[PDB]
């Protein structure tokens, strides 16, 4: 049904789904490292700056190494991974995966205004 893609652009650092399993109603799925955008951001942190509590030293505590999770957007079964780590991945021109829900009850059955 989906071809899910990455809210930024970089590079894959982990798979969290498996290529062929379920997936809950938005199930973490993937890690990327945003490659040379933070080039002149990270190396304050990288070398000290990570220890502080000031809004532009603070930055390890928001995004550690330059990193964004990716995740599903509703119940289903998920197919044949699509990247791996080390995949240049970019916002909606790489592809990661496809999301397939197993029936349509699981986000406007009945109830589930209170469940979606």
């Amino acid at each position: 049904d989906v071809i899910i893609k990455p809210q930024v652009s970089g590079v894959i650092v982990n798979k969290l789904f498996k290529a062929g399993d379920k997936v809950k109603k938005g199930q973490t799925l993937f890690i990327i490292e945003q490659d040379q955008a933070s080039k002149d951001f990270n190396r304050s942190k990288a070398l000290f700056s990570q220890s502080a509590i000031s809004q532009k030293e603070y930055d390890s505590s928001l995004a550690t190494l330059d990193h964004t999770e990716i995740k599903a957007p509703f119940d289903g079964t998920i197919g044949d991974a699509l990247v791996n780590i080390g995949d240049y991945v970019s916002a909606s021109t790489t592809e990661l995966v496809r999301v397939t829900n197993l029936n349509p009850i699981y986000a406007d059955g009945s109830h589930h205004h209170h469940h979606h």
